């Protein structure tokens, strides 16, 4: 799987691309940060709380302009897993 997380909406911004799951984002910058996402393989769940954990959302091989894309809040996401 990868993922591709970014600061700005419209995939703008700094960007972090990931091969595995992430309990806690702030370990690479990007707690409460993420404004919109691009899975580019695999089926992703990303979370408002670390710890795979608070508010969870799944996503699927794809653009996700921004954070009502996935159906969530804008710098709020804390950790990712791998599904
Ligand atoms: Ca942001
Ligand atoms: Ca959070």
């Amino acid at each position: 799987g990868k993922i591709i997380l970014f600061e700005d909406v419209e995939f703008g911004g700094k960007k972090l691309e990931l091969e595995t799951s992430v309990s806690d984002l702030n370990v690479h910058g990007f707690n409460d940060i993420v404004s919109s996402i691009i899975v580019e393989s695999g089926t992703w769940f990303v979370f408002d709380d670390e710890g795979f954990s608070g508010p969870s959302y799944k996503l699927t091989p794809g653009k996700y302009p921004n954070p009502g894309s996935w159906g969530g809040n804008d710098d709020e996401l804390s950790s990712v897993k791998q599904q």
